């Protein structure tokens, strides 16, 4: 017998949460913030001070070697310490940003593209999608606006960002 059979005891005691390759864990995610408290963010503002680094990627990229530069809204802690203290936890900055894509989104969409949409390959009309965790907008899992997307990406975004 090459695996022994389960116990209804081990079904009932089996732990399954949902799991994701493309999102920081939970326990990674615990970890961004603990540090992040640590280092002198109030924790009130954890969201909304991640979210400073969320939109330097939007325009930036979110790549490993990224050149994270300039300050966040907290002194003696810059964008670029933000960056260490989520690498820190074990999860990339990409994954970081995937899971705040959707607040990013509504916060940039229609009102101020990623900067330099045009230099990476863009149509005017695909705009809104040229940063590199849009893949994370419609990811339900990922951290959601408090009244939902202000709008759908269109299938031309979704098709822009897919074939980069």
């Amino acid at each position: 017998i090459a695996f022994p059979a389960i116990t209804q005891e081990q079904m009932s005691s089996i732990k399954v949460d949902p799991t994701s390759n493309l999102l920081p864990s939970q326990e990674q995610l615990k970890s961004v913030s603990t540090l992040m408290v640590a280092a002198k963010v109030p924790a009130a503002s954890v969201t909304t001070v991640a979210l400073e680094l969320v939109n330097f990627c939007y325009d930036n990229g979110s790549s490993a070697y990224t050149t994270v530069t300039g300050p966040s809204s907290i002194p003696e802690i810059s964008l670029a310490q933000l960056a260490s203290i989520v690498k820190a936890s074990g999860t990339s900055l990409r994954k970081f940003c995937r899971y705040f894509a959707p607040i990013i989104w509504n916060l940039r969409t229609d009102k101020m593209a990623p900067a330099n949409w045009e230099a990476s390959g863009y149509k005017p009309s695909a705009k809104f999608a040229a940063f590199d965790f849009f893949d994370g907008v419609e990811n339900p899992a990922a951290m959601q606006p408090p009244s939902g997307l202000t709008r759908s990406p269109t299938q031309e975004e979704r098709i822009a960002n897919a074939t980069n």
